[PDB]
């Protein structure tokens, strides 16, 4: 179990040592991005609050395909716009419902170290 807490401000320094292995071991949902939305990376701590496969959703879009929900101007307004800028650095609560208990959430995305990658944590509120 890696020791990492959820909203650090250095989050993106520590994450960029893990492989997907390790990222299993956080205490919180973590999913990378690219900047079109494709998922990168997705955790088993993720796929506990959610009820998705993590090696299935791998390669999927998250707005399109996997996380109808967010397609707004709440959630993928936000990333959208952070992408655009060159840097995103935002948390708010939302609530998860597309084929599932309706589920609400804390989410922080931030920009990842790597250039054109962007993280999405959740924890549960």
């Amino acid at each position: 179990m890696e020791h990492v807490a959820f909203g650090s401000e250095d989050i993106e320094n520590t994450l960029a040592k893990m492989d997907d292995g390790q990222l299993d071991g956080l205490a919180f949902g973590a999913i990378q991005l690219d900047g079109d939305g494709n998922i990168l990376q997705y955790n088993a701590a993720e796929g506990d609050i959610t009820g998705r496969d993590p090696k299935q959703v791998i390669g999927k879009n998250f707005f399109k395909d996997v996380a109808p929900c967010t397609d707004s101007p709440e959630f993928y307004g936000k990333f959208k716009e952070g992408v655009a800028s060159g840097n995103l650095n935002t948390m708010f609560e939302y609530t998860f419902d597309y084929q599932m208990t309706p589920t609400k959430v804390k989410v922080h995305m931030k920009k990842a170290l790597s250039g054109d990658s962007y993280w999405v944590f959740v924890k549960r509120v």
